[PDB]
């Protein structure tokens, strides 16, 4: 409900209707890395079966030696690939994610037009709420104002106090309208800050799982 808040990617992150999409893709990602966990111990069961058929005999055959050397580079390409595997998920994550946020950072800032709007309306509103109580209470206190003589002189400084009065409201009334066109100018600018920033965000985090 706050009017001049940072919409960052992180922040747009935190925001409720994005909850769903970010649970998703926590699982997806999760279910892979379990993926991960399968194909690695299939293929270190696999790995043992050689020595059964290698080393049944029981002395270091020479071969064994280098067949092992040979194995072990192929867990570790299997290690490095299941790395590249993941960050390369993490990186498709952000630009299926990225459309969508794009489309709720929009509504994020419309949102605090539409609560700064009902606000200065609602601001305005009640000026003239001190107005028409500032204009009425003075005439009370013509009333109240024993230096009055006659009716007809009641009535005259009655409409020398009208026009003094009248030269503040056309001031406050104009005064206030500026400070509103500069307060939505000062705040609508930041929103295509905050988005020219975003699109470049975005791309800041999709190098980094760039590989």
């Amino acid at each position: 409900p706050l009017v001049f808040e940072p919409v960052t990617l992180e922040s747009l992150r935190q925001e409720k209707g994005f909850q769903k999409v970010g649970k998703k893709q926590i699982k997806e990602l999760d279910t892979l890395r379990k993926k991960h966990a399968k194909e690695r111990t299939s293929v270190q069961k696999t790995q043992n079966a050689a020595i059964d058929k290698l080393i049944k005999g029981k002395r270091n055959d020479a071969n064994i030696k280098n067949s092992i050397n040979d194995q072990t580079k192929q867990w570790t390409d299997m290690i490095a690939r299941h790395r590249k595997e993941e960050w390369d998920m993490l990186r498709q994550h952000v630009q299926d994610s990225q459309d969508a946020m794009k489309a709720l950072m929009l509504t994020v800032q419309a949102a605090q037009i539409k609560q700064l709007e009902d606000r200065h309306a609602r601001d305005i509103k009640d000026l003239n709420a001190k107005q028409a109580k500032m204009s009425a209470d003075t005439a009370k206190e013509v009333q109240n104002d024993k230096t009055l003589k006659t009716k007809n002189e009641k009535d005259r400084r009655l409409r020398e106090k009208r026009q003094n009065n009248v030269k503040r409201f056309m001031e406050e009334k104009k005064q206030i309208g500026v400070k509103q066109g500069r307060a939505m100018e000062k705040l609508k600018l930041a929103h295509s800050k905050q988005i020219e920033e975003f699109s470049t965000d975005v791309q800041k985090l999709m190098d980094m799982y760039k590989i």
